[PDB]
């Protein structure tokens, strides 16, 4: 299997004039499509996020993208955001990446 | 209907120490679901990418993404990439978004 890639995106520039801002996990190069992701809000479970199907990529591996939306004041005020992955072909079969202001 | 919000990418920087890279267009908060997504190298058709299904978000919007990879010399080496955006929201139903390294 290939493990999954994880990057982490804050809010475009121009997104930040509005009081919703969105949070990307960018999931790349990975096989087999099984995959499982959650966004987690300074250790607690969070739920406004909403995952894509995974896409297979012209080199045969899969990729996935995770949006998150939180306020604007929440990300501004440096709460930490992290992404949880887990697949089969990471060591112990999971990964966490996180996001902060 | 509601026009698309259009947000250009660059390569995450740990992405930055592999030969090939990616771009993302970030395409948010547009309604109904019907949309078109294309990408221009320097004003010409490109074809190594591929778009997500759109996703309902919380709020009853949609949102897709589209991830675009090339070799990271033709990033570095400068050429323009666009982002091209087809939905019945927008002001004559168009719109681009360009970038560069």
């Amino acid at each position: 299997p290939a493990a999954p890639q994880v990057y982490t995106i804050p809010p475009p520039l121009e997104q930040m004039a509005k009081d919703l801002v969105s949070l990307t996990c960018m999931i790349t190069d990975f096989f087999p499509e099984d995959i499982t992701v959650e966004w987690q809000w300074n250790g607690q479970p969070a739920e406004n996020y909403k995952n894509t199907q995974p896409i297979m990529d012209t080199d045969g591996s899969y990729f996935v993208y995770s949006k998150l939306n939180v306020q604007k004041s929440n990300w501004e005020a440096g709460n930490t955001f992290t992404c949880s992955v887990l697949h089969e072909g990471l060591h112990n079969h999971h990964t966490e990446k996180s996001l902060s202001h």
